[PDB]
This record gives structure tokens, C-alpha cells and sequence, in this order.
């Protein structure tokens, strides 16, 4: 039960994009280290051949239920308070298929 | 006046946070980690993302975080206990 400051060890068992800023890529992962599971994000550089390349730069924290419980709440509760919820679950029930 | 700051997790000294904060007249919503210095002074660290908050934004990490839930098979029990956290 930590936090990582880096993702030194870890081997990746689920990675999706987010987003891009000229080139570094923000993954939303869950990876495994030291018999323990984490999400966090990982980052993956281009090269000058314009594909992507997995980094050991990123942050995560533990990936339980208590953990993604939390932020599944703190989330949608932030999203409430905007009064956006339902909007922002439609828009990713379609970027769903996407 | 917008901002919101939420605890995802936590130790002695150490805590992630997602927050909503309010920068050159526009949003911004990050998780990072927090830490304390020698006097105790919480300060946020480098070991966070942050980024526009925004229906595009938002919309994109709900569904990957939906998505990783589902693959490891545990989607409605954390939509439950969710669910259980806003009585408390």
C-alpha cells in the first residue's frame, strides 16, 4: 500500500490513452509491482519515426476496491456538483465503440 | 469558488488527491500526490497529472477508468460501493 513515483518494476496490465502534448502520451494504466497492483498514469514518448514508446515515467497509487471505489465516488460526486454527470457519462458511453 | 479537493487516498504524511482548481479564469482538474515537507507543509508534488476540465476531459477519463474496471472484472461492485460512500 504505496505510492510510486515512477514506474521502475512494474509491468503493465492494462493501458489506455487519454490524451497527447507534443508527443509525450498520457496512459491511464494498472500495472503490477511487488505482488501488488497500481493504477497511475504512464507515459509514452515518440521517437523522430513518429511511433510510441513505453517510458518508466509516470506515477500510481494502489488499485483495490477501497481505492477505485474512492475515486469512482470523487468523481462522479465532482461531476454532480458541476451538474454535468449525465452529459459526461453519455459522452463516454460513445467513446466507448469509438 | 469552483474548487473541490477529495482525498483518494492516504498515510501518514502521504496523500493523492483529485481536485478542481481555478487558474487564469479557467478549470483545471488533477490527481497527484501530496506530501509533507520538514515542517510539515503539505505540498503538491510532480507525481500527478492535471489537465482542462472539460466535457471532452472528463468524458475521456471516465470511460478508460469504466473501462479498466470492467476488464478486471469489477465494475458493479465498485459502482456499489460507490454508491454506499455518498450516505456517510
Amino acid at each position: 500500500e504505496q505510492v510510486n513515483q515512477n514506474y521502475e518494476g512494474h509491468v503493465d496490465d492494462q493501458s489506455i490513452i487519454l490524451w497527447e502534448k507534443e508527443g509525450e502520451q498520457v496512459r491511464l494504466t494498472v500495472s503490477e509491482f511487488r505482488g501488488n497492483l497500481y493504477m497511475g498514469i504512464r507515459y509514452w514518448l515518440l521517437d523522430i519515426n513518429d511511433e510510441w514508446f513505453p517510458t518508466k515515467s509516470g506515477f500510481s497509487f494502489p488499485y483495490t476496491l477501497e481505492t477505485t471505489s474512492q475515486l469512482f465516488y470523487a468523481f462522479t460526486q465532482i461531476l454532480s456538483e458541476s451538474e454535468v454527470l449525465h452529459e459526461v457519462q453519455k459522452r463516454a458511453e460513445e467513446l466507448k465503440a469509438k
